[PDB]
């Protein structure tokens, strides 16, 4: 049994895909254990969340997008939740994400890509600590 | 123009219908203003939410049900949101709830009825203050 | 509390709507008690099922349709299941069947109308005994 | 037996509901006879389509909306198609449109209401001639 | 043209996914040729069905699960039905089953995995003989 | 930003999957820029469209199928639309097309395979010129 941190990104709100995304996770039998809605996430939590990318060319553009509308931060629990939800999520690059995945079916951009999911046990603990201190 | 208070009830979690219900409201173009997840709502909060029912024979049984699993409380905003969401919700009684409504399609019990929605301007003000003080 | 008899009619098979119809009843939380698949129902069984219509001008044409492809017969159980499933079914006449109902959303003909459901306690008893002696 | 004229309005394109709307009509078993895509309909065509509303206070605002994005115009054929598609469409007013209908489930505005459908035999003849001369 | 044997497992009933699963197969254009509902499958047919696993550590636990609620046994027919339905089914291991498959989208356990499908021409004949003697 | 040519094939009309297919493309955020409905495509445009296959064993059978009912020709626009829509489409061979793709989920035949999509930048320009001269 693991916990992972998911963000529903502002493009999901703009495109009315919030329930579509949450539903794919719900249907796989993962359970919500914490959830917060942010009308606009503070820039500082976004920069902390994406700290590994802070020196990347896309960092500022990505943070700008992440504060451009609401987000939901959710902690999901289930056996091997981290890797399983990453598989459901799909590749960042829309030339790579597979049909059947969230990004493969619904996203068409490397930045506006609908959903964040923790990529490891340690990053899940880190991200949970940011959004649910 | 109006804000209303919605609860996603514990049966929605048991039956994995959280996204289904939220999605029906989302597709109608209502905006989330606030959202809280409760692993278990305090009984007192439930009793206050249903204070107008305190003399009804079903009061305690309904409170027991409402603390039997998680709840999500949501404030939705939209023109005439209160009455519109009530119509989407459907009648309490499963003999009457209309196909096409949330309860009409998904609920089969007078108590385990998936969703609460404020019934008026006066009660919306009260309920929002209870769940989001 | 009540048991009702449902038939999934041959048009549902032709139009690949079997799961769609069954799913609407399933989502309403009704329990399957018995289920039979018929590659072709015997005409006599159909005539007995519709015996109250034997003097109607449509009787033979309706029997012809009912033996034109497969049928699934199902006994569903639930509180007040008979009237509830009738309301989900929708009116026979495509001028009247309400959007949100099975027929309202999916049927466009008075005869090729996808689904049978018992109309009363008395007829449910009779029909269950016909299909599941 | 009857032919009716449907417009998929610019809000359906903005909100990515084109297939959702078309699918509801398709599932009802109506046949497409003609279909045109308009990147932007000429304003004059819109004014002619709504000529009976020319004296209403909303006339110009509604025309502005109708040329604000793409439209698909469709001729559908079926027995009593005109009234049946009107019932699927739902009432103009979001205080009244019934859950289960296109507008009841998906529209939340009197003007941005997703879909036009001819209201009578007389108007269907006129509208088909406007969109498909 | 081949026939394959599918079981809808008790977790599908518990989670109200019976029609969801049958629908995925229906949408791929496979046809039902036999179907039986079992309120509780006899233990002996379950042990016969899974005879290859009789000496495995998981055999008893799996049989226990398979008699823990209802099942449906279905024979499906279509060109290369066996391999095609196995592909739709997805890997037993939820760390392996791909998004888009039945198990990839809906199952989260190696045992409670929603659906059985025959794995070969000879096992299909064997399994059909068990459930439809 | 690229444009690609899609045909919705006659089997989609027969099986009432037109909106299902268009919806998968719509949900991926591709936009319609041209669309025509053909009650029956002229044989000559079909032969031109499939000119690369003119000497193949299956050419005539395929053309026969392509004029056996209506089609829709659609031009879709978006970043890397050509390759992305080809990935959504799935392999021609139903022993190869992956669950999650249009053909993987919905097609069960190498010829009656629901959808055409251009396979390259140059073939997209060629095909657009045929259907939208
Ligand atoms: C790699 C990459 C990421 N991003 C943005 C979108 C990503 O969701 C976010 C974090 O990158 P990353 O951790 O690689 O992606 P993922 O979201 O799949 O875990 O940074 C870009 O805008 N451009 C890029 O080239
Ligand atoms: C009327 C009624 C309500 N209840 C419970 C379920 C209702 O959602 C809750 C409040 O009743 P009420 O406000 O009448 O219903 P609604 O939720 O449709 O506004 O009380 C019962 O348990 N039994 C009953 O007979
Ligand atoms: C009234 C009517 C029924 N029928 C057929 C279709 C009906 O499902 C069947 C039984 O009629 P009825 O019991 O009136 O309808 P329902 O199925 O809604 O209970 O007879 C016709 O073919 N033509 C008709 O005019
Ligand atoms: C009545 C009304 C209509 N309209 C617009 C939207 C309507 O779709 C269009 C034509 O009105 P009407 O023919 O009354 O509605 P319907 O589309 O339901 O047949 O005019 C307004 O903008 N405001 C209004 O108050
Ligand atoms: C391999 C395996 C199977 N099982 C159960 C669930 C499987 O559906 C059933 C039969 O195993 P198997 O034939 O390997 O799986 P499949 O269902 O994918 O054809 O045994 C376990 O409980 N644990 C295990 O490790
Ligand atoms: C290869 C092949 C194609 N066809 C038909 C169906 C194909 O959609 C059409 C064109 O072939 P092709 O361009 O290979 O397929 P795709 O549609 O995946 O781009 O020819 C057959 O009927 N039999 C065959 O063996
Ligand atoms: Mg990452
Ligand atoms: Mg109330
Ligand atoms: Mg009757
Ligand atoms: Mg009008
Ligand atoms: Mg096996
Ligand atoms: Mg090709």
């Amino acid at each position: 049994l693991q916990r992972t941190l998911v963000l529903i990104k502002p493009d999901a709100f703009e495109r009315s895909l919030v329930a579509e995304i949450m539903g794919r996770i719900e249907k796989k039998n993962f359970k919500i254990v914490s959830m917060k809605f942010w009308s606009k996430a503070p820039r500082n939590l976004i920069e902390q969340h994406y700290k590994e990318h802070s020196e990347q060319s896309y960092f500022n553009d990505n943070c700008d997008f992440m504060v451009s509308g609401p987000i939901i931060s959710i902690v999901y629990e289930g056996t091997d939740a981290i890797s399983k939800i990453r598989r459901l999520q799909g590749n960042t690059n829309p030339l790579a994400s597979a049909p059947g995945t969230i990004r493969g079916d619904l996203a068409n951009d490397i930045r506006e890509n609908l959903i964040h999911a923790s990529d490891s046990e340690d990053s899940a603990v880190d991200e949970i600590s940011i959004w649910f201190p």
